[PDB]
This record gives structure tokens, sequence and C-alpha cells, in this order.
RNA sequence: GCUCAUUCCAUCUCUUAUGUUCGCCUUAGUGCCUCAUAAACUCCGGAAUGACGCAGAGGGUGCUUAUCGUCCACUGACAGUCGCUU
């Protein structure tokens, strides 16, 4: 799969984070972590699939982030 | 093309009664005739077009939606130089 670093929730970031244009996925979280994700873009592609952290709802009326 | 309401070219002509005043005559004559109140028809020396048919001649009609004009700012992407390492 894949996951671009912008998609990144609270829960992957650490509780002391720092910003310095945050571009440091190693001081995000290291590997292996538990992850909650749903399916983003269909594979389609030699290129990895995408997810992302930010889960979605599909609701009749109503979508929930 | 044929033949024709057409188009833009055709050279092409006249009238009765209204009351009146002044220029003039008939000698009354209701006038000849200036002013002057309204009513009343036509007719061929070019060059285009439409009107049928010559000749081609093998979907329509009515009414129900369209909300999108201005204006204000988070912003994104797996495919040589060197600043680098172990």
């Amino acid at each position: 799969g894949f996951l671009p670093l912008k998609e990144i929730a609270r829960e992957y970031f650490p509780a002391n984070y720092s910003a310095h244009g945050r571009p440091n996925i190693k001081d995000v979280l290291r590997e292996g972590q538990e992850v909650i994700v749903q399916i983003d873009k269909e594979e389609r592609g030699n290129k990895g699939a995408a997810l992302t952290t930010f889960i979605s709802l599909a609701g009749s009326y109503l979508v929930l982030m």
C-alpha cells in the first residue's frame, strides 16, 4: 500500500511533536505500529495502492469524518 | 433554359362643383378669369428575383424543466550540481 505523509492523524504522531516543516515520518512514528485505515485508491497501477488515516463513514443521509 | 403577380431601368397625358374679393371683359353671363375651400381614374428602349412545373424530389409538431450571477483565501503528489553517507 501507500501512505502520504500529510494524511496522518494525531494518534500516529508522538505526544511530543515538533513543527519544522514536519517532513520527518521517522519522527512521526517508528514502523510496525498497528494501524487504522480504509481503502482509498483502488490499486490500478504498478505503484502502490493508496490509503488514508482519516477514515470516512458512508451514511445514507450523512458522511462522518 | 421554357413561360409568367415580382425586382430595380421604361419615355410617357386631363378633370366638376364651394363661396368670395382684384386683373379684365359677355353686356348679364351668371360670367371670361387672378386669389381660394374641399372632394375625385390610366400608361412599354435595361439589368436581377420568386411562382409552377421543366429537372432533382431519398421524421415532424406543440411545453415540462436548467437555480450558477458577483465577491473574499489551507493547498497537495509513488515514474546534471552536491549535502550527504557507511
